[PDB]
């Protein structure tokens, strides 16, 4: 596991943002870790974020022309992902975010930034349904953009309502790829260095026993 | 005229986000130049904005608790110049904004972020009639929370209705003050020493002349 994934957890932990204990999941599973990136909520978390998110965007070497932040989530992930990217990686990108405003009896449309227009890199926090991308993927698809993958923070990697993950199936229906900073498997592997932190692994173990795809 | 501003001007200029020409504003006036922000659209943007706003806010010495970006143009400059204060100046905040939402009948309320608690500095590009802070103004005032000020790029410093500017009546009926980066005063200080741009500096002189407070 690299560098930069490792000090991604310890600052997860850090803020709290990610718990262990015994969470309902929106699904309705009992989930013995959360994850709830609400919590980073200041302007160093913030920095400390798009760096983060430039890493993980950078280590991938997918090619892209824009990043994208949707709703209201997205945004200040974009805009600090992007800062990011043109401070510490000399990549200077255009960005673009959409109104999730709809104000007459439709949808929305409706953005701020740069245009849709090329190889769009989709940015947010985390998806456990995958069906608000499905919103934002329309919108791309409509302005005749193309999709060049998401990047979200955790990729928990267990069924949905199927046999696969949400993930998998938005990869799956959209023909993209989704990118993270950590996933499941990271998350073990760092239980797995810490010694009093077993009880924790066990049940994170089981868990992904129970549901890993 | 400080260091910062007149970089400021620069990259505006740069990115054109200053132009001069013959405008239409909202009021109905001619005006000789104009600003829009909507115009720093990049990464590298973002970057450079949230360093300019950070310094003037900090060379301001007003005190204040959070960062408070609003409706949609808000967003990224309170993520930006949070970035900014922690990343340069070492100053770590809180942040926090509002979804224009208000989908049923009545208005909004919800916020993204820290909690509306303390002195509030607010956050915007550019205030022309001054009313849409004066809904931002509502929410902090129904949380609970104190105005410290506000903070935009320009101040064009030009009557409003009345014989005050816009910033004027916002300062003077919300009890707080408004920083900005740039005021006419420097733009025009600036034409000062470039001479081959004289025929816009008689101008935005001859504008200030008729309409400036
Ligand atoms: O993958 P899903 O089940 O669809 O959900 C994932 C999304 O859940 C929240 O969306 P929300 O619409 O609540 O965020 P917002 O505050 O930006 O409106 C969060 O911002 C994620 O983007
Ligand atoms: O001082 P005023 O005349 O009230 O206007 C100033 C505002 O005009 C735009 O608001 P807008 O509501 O259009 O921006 P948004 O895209 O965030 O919705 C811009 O973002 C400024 O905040
Ligand atoms: O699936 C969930 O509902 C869920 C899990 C998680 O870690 N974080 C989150 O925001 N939602
Ligand atoms: O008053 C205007 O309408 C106006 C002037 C300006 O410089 N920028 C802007 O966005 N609006
Ligand atoms: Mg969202
Ligand atoms: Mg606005």
């Amino acid at each position: 596991m690299k560098p930069y994934q490792r000090q991604f957890i310890e600052f997860a932990l850090n803020k709290q943002v990610l718990k262990f204990g015994e969470f309902t999941l929106k699904s309705g599973r009992k989930s013995p870790y959360f994850f709830n990136a609400g919590l980073f909520n200041t302007g160093r978390d913030l920095a400390l974020l798009g760096r983060f998110y430039a890493e993980a965007l950078v280590d991938s070497g997918i090619e892209f022309d824009l990043l994208f932040g949707p709703a209201y989530k997205g945004i200040p992930i974009a805009t600090t992902t992007a800062v990011a990217l043109a401070e510490h990686h000399d990549k200077d990108l255009p960005y673009c975010f959409n109104r999730k405003e709809a104000k007459d009896h439709g949808e929305g449309g409706s953005l701020v930034g740069s245009a849709l227009q090329g190889r769009v890199m989709l940015v947010d926090d985390v998806i456990t349904a995958g069906t608000a991308i499905r919103e934002s993927m329309e919108i791309i698809q409509a302005h005749g953009a193309t999709l060049a993958g998401v990047l979200i923070s955790l990729d928990r990697q267990e069924r949905g309502r199927g046999e696969i993950s949400a993930i998998q199936e938005v990869e799956r229906d959209y023909g993209c790829k989704v990118i993270s900073i950590i996933t499941l498997k990271d998350l073990i592997a760092y239980l797995e260095e810490k010694p009093d932190m077993a009880e924790h692994l066990a049940a994170v173990r089981a868990y992904r026993e129970e549901f890993g795809v």
